[PDB]
């Protein structure tokens, strides 16, 4: 005999769509078995849980079978495997057969990829006979029935691709766990925070406002994390105390950690009273900061120090910047009053070096979102079927997680070859690409940006609008624009700064003809130049006459560089026509 | 016809086409045929090829044996043509295809299902399987 | 020109004769498997005969039909060659009648182009003062 | 032959050959032989260049054995001769062309089919094997 346990209900919250629809399927088989024998109508089977790990499918269950107060068996991934071949088949026999005889009742298979996967992908011949013997004991529940028998199959899975096909067809019933929205974060905070002395400055809301991609078991986390940061005065405390009762005097110490660790090493049986304090809303956001879950393994590339300060000029591009990236992120309330749909995707188009990659990163930042960066080639593998998998993966992961923005540097690798015929695993990538961008537009959050240095051979597909549609130039030919770069550049220095030298530069022939990276290398140029004449004059005064450096850079040392120093790209005909 | 040993499978398939000669007329019914005889080619087991060699060898048992007096008709049924070992496919020469279902169909099924209930005054079936383009 | 009103001219067309219709577009229609494409496309076909009559509509059709004036692939090849195919064999049966849209003209076979084929070129634009107002 | 683990497919080469040998005279026909003995340079795997030694090795024994009373002789089928191993092509001695069913061997095999039914005056098979371009 097998009794049902004792799980707080109260405890999942978020679910409310979902809980309700179980409720419907579950309720009327169970409870009211009478009525269901008379009318002699048939009812539901199988339901399957799917989502991620830790999505609280088991607890679901286990509650689910708490509240109703039927009987409930347990079936875990390995409890019915044996030592023989023929004791597995015989247990898996023995639950059907108790489970029909006894009811109201509710079977639970708790991690079904481990006895029912593809059989395929088995080779054994005890798995695929494990499989027939599950089947076989669907059918026998389908037969006895009518009678009185009144028995539902739960099911919990992380992945239902790994899953055969035909049992996926025996189940008719899913429901998928996934990720919650504002409302159901703060629900779930309430649930955990439940037993802790909360402060007045704490509000919930706020937190799961400000909390995007997070499940059900990160949120669970930040509590913890915010109990360990609170308990940090009482460490300082047992510290000083300690230094107090065992001096030591400096023998102890050869660095900070050890030392702590030495001294309660030798108190050992010495308790101490903890007084219990309350949380604040800075001890939240100090956790917030430090906790890096669910879509860790992804490849999460962290944002640099690059603000707008870093991009000389380009205001105009700022701005259409802002409104596109920043307006959806920062002001999602003036969006939905206005009417129009959040962006999908820009593109960043010019000749090389011009700040494209760094105004990528300087959005990110900006928007304090998440950064991803697909550089050219970094898709490819060298078997037939997992390029494409792969990219399906990238996609799957964006949406699960988001505001993110996804970066691919030089698309002029993939999109030029489909207007002339070349390759076969080339196709299918730029295809399946194409398939992928089509797929969204509703429930945004990702935006996409890309970047070329040529604008040339790429196909008009990709540039329809849905797909990657903002044009955005990226070029350089003014006067004000160098000014602003050059002052922008000499501001990372730290005396004499002298704006007046600075314009001078500007104003000449020479410089009219340059880039953003010309610029930077005039700048290194004189730097050098200036250190050849520190060293000259300094080694022959102490030579002969030690005295002081001086790092100071005046015009003489601007004006040789600027001489010897040639531009780099020479005709703009090519990037502007094509 | 699968077992849990390896030579029980193939056993059965012969006891199968033995029996169905030796009594007549009969006709075999084969439901649901791309799990049992896929392509060779995306099954990497060493049962599954033989399984569909036991089959082909049947086929031939079947045709010397003929002229005698044996009569059977072997039927089968499959949802994809593609899946299909092109050999099998070879070896079967009528092929029938049961297309889009009915309006009229349609109202039949409607029909078998309520048989159990007990429908009001104001339903009207025919009404339902009208406005029902493509369900199964 | 891209985004002109294809896809509802066809459905209008469509829709007057009270006749079938079926939107197969661009590389929806790409599966990861080499033998598989060609027998799907004969399953398409199949399909439209059993339920006729019916209108077959294939949306943007600048991915397959440009790989036959330069020797790309093998796999591609047998697709088209399979498509050519299919559409000569409908003419006087009928009841199926294929419309292809595309953005973009240029490299495209003239064997596809030809009479009893995809032979009559329609050429559509949007230049109406009417039809702004409604879609603003 | 082929069978699920790495030893099973060898040690059943090796039994065929043994029985055969054993008991005569016999008739070993290995039908498509592209499959089990292509290119070795074409065969990545460990396991088909192990099974094309193990037909070689077998081909030996037979020879040996041959004086005291043992009478089989290996007949094979294939489709192309380009496929298959030169190794192998060089330890196999006869070969025979079944080439293809010209308008005079389809009269003929037309006759074979007909025997058994009664023909009527009209019926003149030489007109129908004109008439049929390729069949098989
Ligand atoms: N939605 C949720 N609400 C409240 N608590 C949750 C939720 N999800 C998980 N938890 C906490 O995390 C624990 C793990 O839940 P559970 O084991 O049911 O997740 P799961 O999806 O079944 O994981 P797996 O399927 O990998 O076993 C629970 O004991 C619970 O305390
Ligand atoms: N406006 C700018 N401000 C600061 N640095 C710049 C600017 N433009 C170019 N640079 C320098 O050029 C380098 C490359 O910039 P970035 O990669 O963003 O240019 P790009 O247009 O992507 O061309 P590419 O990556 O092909 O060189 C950076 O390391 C940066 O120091
Ligand atoms: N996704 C859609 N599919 C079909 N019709 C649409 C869609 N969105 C809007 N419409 C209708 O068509 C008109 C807008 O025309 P639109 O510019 O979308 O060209 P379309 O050919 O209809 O769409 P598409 O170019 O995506 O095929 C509107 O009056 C609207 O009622």
């Amino acid at each position: 005999r097998t009794p049902p346990t004792k799980v707080s209900i109260l405890d999942i919250a978020g679910v409310d769509d979902t809980l309700q629809r179980l409720l419907k399927e579950v309720w009327f088989p169970l409870r009211g078995g009478e009525a269901c024998e008379k009318m002699g109508y048939r009812y539901d089977n199988g339901v399957l849980l799917h989502g991620p790990s830790g999505c609280g499918k088991t607890t679901l269950a286990h509650a689910i079978a708490g509240s109703i107060g039927v009987a409930f068996i347990p079936v875990s991934a390995p409890s019915v495997i044996g030592g023989t071949s023929g004791e597995s088949e015989k247990n898996i026999r023995d639950v059907f057969d108790e489970a029909i005889r006894l009811a109201p009742c509710l079977i639970f298979l708790d991690q079904i990829d481990a006895i029912a996967g593809r059989r395929e992908s088995a080779n054994k011949g005890m798995e695929s006979r494990i499989v027939a013997e599950i089947m076989n004991g669907m059918d026998r529940i389908r037969q006895n029935t009518p009678l009185g028998k009144n028995v539902v199959v739960l099911a919990a899975t992380n992945r239902p691709e790994f899953l055969d096909p035909a049992i996926r067809r025996r189940f008719s019933v899913e429901i998928d766990m996934g990720m919650p929205s504002e409302r159901a974060r703060e629900q779930i905070l309430r649930s955990l925070t439940r037993d802790l002395s909360l402060a007045d400055d704490i509000n919930f809301k706020e937190l799961a406002k400000m909390t995007p991609g997070y499940v059900g078991s990160d949120l669970q986390y930040v509590v913890k994390a915010a109990v360990s940061e609170s308990f940090q005065a009482n460490i300082d405390s047992l510290l000083a105390q300690a230094r107090a009762k065992h001096p030591a005097d400096h023998l102890a110490n050869v660095s900070q950690p050890q030392r702590d660790w030495l001294l309660l090493e030798a108190h050992r049986d010495e308790e101490v009273s903890w007084p219990s304090t309350k949380i604040t809303m800075e001890q939240f956001r100090k956790a917030v900061s430090l906790v890096q879950p669910a879509s860790k393994r992804e490849g999460f590339s962290t944002i640099p120090d690059t603000t707008w300060s870093h991009v000389g000029a380009l205001e105009d591009v700022r701005k259409k910047l802002e409104m596109s990236i920043i307006g959806p992120i920062k002001n999602p309330e003036l969006f939905t009053r206005v009417g129009i749909k959040p962006a999908a995707g820009i593109l960043l188009w010019g000749p090389p070096g011009c700040g494209k990659t760094l105004v990528a990163k300087a959005v990110a930042n900006e928007s304090k979102a998440n950064f991803i960066s697909i550089k050219g080639p970094e898709l490819l593998n060298k078997y037939v079927g997992e390029s494409e998998r792969a990219v399906r993966q990238l996609f799957s992961r964006a949406k699960s997680s988001a505001p993110c923005i996804l970066f691919f540097d030089q698309m002029d690798a993939l999109v030029p070859r489909r207007d002339d015929s070349l390759s076969d695993a080339s196709a299918r990538v730029v295809n399946t690409l194409l398939t992928e961008l089509d797929g969204v537009g509703d429930r945004s959050g990702i935006y996409v940006i890309g970047a070329t240095n040529r604008p040339d051979m790429i196909d008009e597909a990709i540039r329809r609008p849905g797909r990657l549609g903002t044009s955005i130039y990226v070029g350089l030919p003014s006067a004000e624009d160098r000014v602003k770069i050059l002052k922008t550049l000499y501001r990372n220095t730290v005396q004499g700064t002298t704006d007046a030298d600075l314009e001078k530069v500007a104003l000449d022939l020479r410089c009219t003809g340059f880039s953003g990276a010309d610029l930077g290398n005039l700048m290194q140029a004189a730097a050098q130049a200036c250190l050849e004449r520190v060293y000259t004059q300094r080694q022959q005064k102490r030579k002969e006459g030690e005295e002081e450096i001086e790092p100071v850079i005046t015009m003489e040392d601007w004006e040789k560089a600027l001489n010897e120093v040639k531009p780099s790209v020479k005709d703009p005909e090519k990037y502007m026509h094509s």
